[PDB]
């Protein structure tokens, strides 16, 4: 499971925050986009896969699963595109709790930037560095390193 | 040196490609921007530091070094902003060759996307995954993991 990621789309301020979660570590990357389209999702995945060894992505909905733009990007980047059906029901709850936590952090920083995109990157930073004791940023690196070796 | 990064700005197609290189591994992140400004650089560093444990950034030029916008982002993210003076002359050459390699890869993929930004992300992917043997992506993770066990 070092290579498995989950996509997650949440809304704030009339915009969309697209999140990718590294399932085993809870590490995240995120971006603000005007709306979820296949093209936005495809580009986001392309970025993610150039930065981390992304083997599998559990897509966030059926439209992204279906999208030929998303499929083409997964093909290009060597990603196995899978559904995100919560066969383990605890997955829904974990995602919902992460979205709530992220929005809480965005609120706490919202004053330290004019633009939502900046606040979201601040939120990513705080989420990934938070010791819960190791941080998510530490866990993902350790997981992948162990896999390499 | 697990935490040291170097900024690098190169130009293509009338646009600017801002690159951050993890010095010890050669791993990179990059984005296309219309022009280098303090604000663009500040935002790029904010992104980078939320994703990797960035201790020190050797800035690419004196304007970004001076920039109060860049300084504010570095303060926020806990980054030590340093100059990028190549006291070791090997550094100019390493960056130049990287820019040349990246532009080559962009040309090789240029036909697989309408937009330069897409091609640049494809170039990042190819650069980071290229086995030279380990890839830069493998080296950065090994370097940081080794550091964390300290
Ligand atoms: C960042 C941490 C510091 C402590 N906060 C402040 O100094 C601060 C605090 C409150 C209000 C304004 C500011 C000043 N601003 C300039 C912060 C900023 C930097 C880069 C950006 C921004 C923003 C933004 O205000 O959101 O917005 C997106 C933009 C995208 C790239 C591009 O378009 O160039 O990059
Ligand atoms: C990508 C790999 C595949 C094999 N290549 C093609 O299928 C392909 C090949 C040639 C020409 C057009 C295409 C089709 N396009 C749609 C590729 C694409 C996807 C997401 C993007 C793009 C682009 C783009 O063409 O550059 O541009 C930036 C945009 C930014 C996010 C936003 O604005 O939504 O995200
Ligand atoms: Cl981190
Ligand atoms: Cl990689």
């Amino acid at each position: 499971s070092p290579g498995i990621w989950q996509l997650d789309c949440t809304h704030l301020e009339g915009k969309v925050i697209l999140v990718a979660v590294h399932v085993a570590s809870g590490y995240i990357e995120a971006e603000v986009i005007p709306a979820e389209t296949g093209q936005e999702t495809a580009y986001f995945l392309l970025k993610l896969a150039g930065r981390w060894p992304v083997k599998t992505v559990h897509t966030d909905n059926g439209s992204n699963f279906t999208s030929t733009t998303v499929k083409a990007a997964c093909w290009w980047a060597g990603i196995k595109q899978e559904d995100g059906i919560p066969y383990n029901p605890q997955s829904q709850g974990v995602i919902e709790s992460m979205n709530k936590e992220l929005k809480k952090i965005i609120g706490q920083v919202r004053d330290q930037a004019e633009h939502l995109k900046t606040a979201v990157q601040m939120a990513v930073f705080i989420h990934n560095h938070k010791r819960k004791g190791y941080s998510a940023g530490e866990r993902i690196v350790d997981i992948i390193a162990t896999d390499i070796q």
